């Protein structure tokens, strides 16, 4: 029934995105995404060296970092294209089509032309996914699709999950998946990444909730998770992605069987 | 039963943003919000200072600026504080609470330092409103909170409509209003500003629908009109703002009888 992550990456209708980055998953043995939350260039490449051998994927918010500029990105594609790992700028784009394609390929950031996967909130309906993809399919990019929050009151539910879903499902030659807290598709072609990842209990003091990678991976069925602050704040944060990757590469084994 | 905008600048409840907004547009006579669509940092000043004094509002979209610095800003409050309006960045914070603190406050635009008013979508839960709070209360800042679209498509409705109103009421400290379709809250302090306006039926090839403010503001009841093609494509953007001026206070009066 279920396949691995190798066998995934030759499905049919599998989008080249996907195929690379389910590839190195296997390979590496790493279902892991670094949610790299500094404010310092340094410290994000930092990371990106150290980590990049056990992560599948590195999270940036570009518009927290201090001292961006477009040849830090050069630097992290250097780090990416060396450890193998795909990068994701977690922008939430969310706004109507012809704003969300300019967002996307100019002003500052320029965050198509580094950037290998991107996301979008499906509140806007399907012009938000029309205009990025407007961008985003000249330069052989993918998008992940919010059907799911991890915050307290979240409003991603239900209807609009399912919605979320319609979408992906019908713009497939750009949308490669979902950030949700389970697997909300049951087409093995799109990815399942999971943000809300602690290995222990508990949350913030706004609004964030915390689930552990066999809880996600394990019982809910998603394939990444992605964490931040449990590897962040930690003082070896080498020894905490390893712990991580260890927790969601084993629930993955357990439940393929 | 409905008061002026004058009136309303004076209600007990009345956030200080809302005020100095309400006041402006009674003195200025004009309801009207320009969408400065532009992706040079000249063109934005040149439209914002000819348009300045037809204009209650400047909204931006800074991450489209080719040539974004905070120098650019610096001159757009010159003229801001010249003319008598706001200006509203429209970033669509959509992430965790803890995240939308930091996009808000840091990172290379500084948003909170230059923008009088910032807006939210409501489904990640209030902990977007609570991260954002904690940076624009001390800041003197207000939030527009997105409770309806005007994209084909739009989740948008019922319930997630219902879900915004309660949050803005909820947060009533920092939260002066919506970004609405139509009047959505019954309370005189909210703000309601409307955008997917032209005077002339279409729309665009990626989910954008027009109504006109006659529409808008006397039967949908919304208070402000956002502008963006409708003005920033015609030739002479200073007649074209003068055309939606018009349009939306003689709507606004009409309503108020
Ligand atoms: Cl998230
Ligand atoms: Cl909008």
């Amino acid at each position: 029934m279920e396949l691995s992550f190798g066998a995934r990456a030759e499905l049919p209708r599998i989008h080249p995105v996907a195929s690379k980055l389910l590839r190195l998953m296997q390979k590496k043995e790493t279902n892991l995404c670094l949610s790299a939350d500094v404010s310092l260039a340094r410290e994000l490449l930092q990371l990106a060296d150290a980590l990049g051998p056990s992560i599948c994927m590195l999270k940036t918010h570009v518009d927290i970092l201090n001292d961006f500029t477009l040849d830090v990105m050069k630097e992290l594609i250097t780090l990416a294209k060396c450890h193998e790992f795909l990068i994701f700028e977690d922008r939430k784009f969310a706004d109507i089509g012809n704003t969300v394609k300019k967002q996307y390929e100019g002003g500052i950031f320029k965050i198509a032309s580094w950037a290998d996967l991107v996301n979008a909130h499906v509140v806007p309906g399907s012009g938000v996914v029309k205009g990025l993809q407007e961008v985003g399919l000249p330069l052989h990019r993918g998008c992940l699709l919010i059907a799911e929050m991890s915050s307290t009151g979240s409003l991603a539910t239900g209807d609009y999950t399912r919605a979320a879903v319609r979408m992906a499902e019908e713009h497939s030659e750009f949308v490669v998946g979902f950030i949700s807290g389970s697997r909300v598709s049951m087409k093995p072609e799109f990815l399942h990444l999971t943000p809300g990842v602690q290995l222990e209990a508990g949350g913030d003091n706004l609004g964030q909730q915390y689930n552990s990678p066999q809880e996600v991976i394990g019982k809910r069925g998603s394939d990444i998770i992605i964490v931040g602050r449990g590897i962040i704040s930690a003082a070896d944060r080498l020894e905490a992605a390893e712990m991580y990757r260890k927790a969601a590469w084993e629930a993955y084994l357990s439940r393929l069987g």
